[PDB]
Parts: C-alpha cells; sequence; structure tokens
C-alpha cells in the first residue's frame, strides 16, 4: 500500500539535505508525520495545500515502513497512516512536482491512478 505525504520543495530539499524528513511545522506540533492514504490524498491536499506553488508528493510504500506507522481512526472516521518517526529519504519510492487547478488546489489525479 502506497501512502502520500505533500510538502513544500523547501521542506524535501532541506530533508534530502539530512538524510530524512521529520515533518512539517504541523507534524512537529503534532508529534507525528501526518500522510495520506490514496484515496484521502486528494482531499489533503484541497484542505491544506491550495495556492502553494512549488508542492511536492512523496509516495511511500507503507508495509516496509514498520510499527512506527499507526493508522488511526481520523477524518470521516477514515484511518490515516502517522509515522511516529522520520520518513527516510530512502523511504521514498518516489517523489513528483504538484500543479495547481484554476481553484488553486494540487492536482494529484494522475499521480495517484499510477
Amino acid at each position: 500500500t502506497l501512502i502520500y505525504k505533500i510538502l513544500s520543495r523547501a521542506e524535501w530539499d532541506a530533508a534530502k539535505a539530512q538524510g530524512r524528513f521529520e515533518g512539517s511545522a504541523v507534524d512537529l506540533a503534532d508529534g507525528f508525520i501526518h500522510l495520506s492514504a490514496g484515496e484521502q490524498a486528494q482531499e489533503t491536499a484541497a484542505k491544506w495545500f491550495r495556492g502553494q506553488a512549488n508542492l511536492v508528493l512523496l509516495a511511500v510504500e507503507a508495509e516496509p515502513l514498520g510499527e512506527d506507522l499507526k493508522w488511526e481512526a481520523s477524518r470521516g472516521g477514515a484511518r490515516f497512516p502517522h509515522l511516529y518517526r522520520p520518513l527516510l529519504v530512502s523511504e521514498v519510492t518516489r517523489e513528483a512536482d504538484l500543479d495547481l487547478d484554476a481553484d488553486g488546489v494540487p492536482q494529484l489525479g494522475d499521480h495517484l491512478a499510477l
């Protein structure tokens, strides 16, 4: 199962310079990295990343993450993948730069379809 993280290009480059992504401002505040399953990813993008240019989408294989990945019942009763540890740069299967639609919403459609 692939899970996804949406973050700024700055944060991703910063992560690569450290060997791992320790989390966004909200991740660090909450105590875990907020990721989304494929069926929830687009809504996550529409909810918190509107109008942001230079966003990057990280696709991550969930199974090999281990016990630190917890699936917790959250938004709309759906279980969201929460990683209670930094995400290794090596744990990212693939990345992609996102484009915004007319409403300023990041388009994840074609990437999730992969």
